[PDB]
């Protein structure tokens, strides 16, 4: 079957929530120095929207793990408003003729790839970390649709092949009912958010996501390392019983300690 990591215990039910994001295309045509001014404007005036959502989701990395993880999202500021990119990203648009989107991509590709040749965890990570900044400016840039994952109104279980840092840092604990992802590694960020929460999970699901597409009706076992696809109504009984029926086992354990 499927056997992942399994990262707690715990039977839950739920639909399969799929996340699909479009990729992001960049544009490289040349532009003329008649639209440089506006390229400028949304660089400048896009980080005054970016250093906002950043700043903001920074506390919510503090108020929702603690000050532990707020110093990390705080290093992350610091590269955006550092006055070196600064200058080199305005000189591409006016030296090399270079659309925003397009001159800030290009900086971000070797920030990322350098930190890849560092052999730490920290290091390491901060080089996926710093390649999502890249993505939020172009997103801003270019005014593409956000992917609000805090305002789910019903309860389901969340299945990605991995997220950011970022990403969970803002994810709504109280609208997921478990996280079930295809990154089984001591690295991969879901697994930690697991052991905090103790919450049932599960990270090693190989090619689930390649498998399952949103909607689809999925059964967490916590207990054998096992997911059900598309289980049918008599199996569904099956386990809605054992669970159920330690609930009501530890209430008899209380009983059982006056004999």
């Amino acid at each position: 079957m499927i056997s992942g990591i399994l990262a707690s215990p715990g039977i839950a039910f739920g639909k399969a929530l799929l996340l699909k994001e479009d990729e992001i295309v960049i544009d490289r045509k040349k532009i003329s120095a008649d639209q440089v001014d506006q390229e400028v404007e949304r660089f400048l005036s896009g980080r005054a929207k970016a250093s906002a959502q950043l700043e903001t989701i920074k506390t919510k990395a503090g108020e929702t793990f603690g000050e532990e993880k707020e110093a990390i999202f705080e290093g992350h500021i610091m590269l955006l408003e550092d006055e070196e990119l600064e200058q080199e990203i305005i000189a591409l648009i006016k030296d090399k003729h270079m659309t925003a989107d397009a001159a800030a991509h290009e900086v971000i590709e070797g920030q990322a790839s350098a930190l890849e040749e560092l052999d730490d965890e920290y290091l390491k990570e901060r080089a996926a970390d710093v390649r999502d900044i890249g993505k939020r400016l172009l997103r801003n840039i270019l005014g593409l649709k956000i992917i609000d994952l805090s305002a789910i109104q019903d309860e389901v279980i969340l299945v990605a092949a991995d997220l950011t840092p970022s990403e969970t840092a803002q994810l709504n604990l109280k609208k997921v009912l478990g996280f079930i992802t295809d990154a089984g590694g001591r690295t991969s960020h879901t697994s930690i958010m697991a052991r905090s929460l103790e919450l049932p999970a599960i990270v090693g699901t190989g090619s689930v996501t390649s498998q399952v597409k949103n909607d689809d009706y999925l059964i967490l076992d916590a207990v054998n390392n096992q997911v059900y696809v598309n289980p049918t109504n008599e199996v569904i009984d099956k386990m809605r019983a054992v669970q159920e029926q330690v609930a009501s086992e530890k209430a008899e354990l209380a009983k059982l300690k006056d004999r």
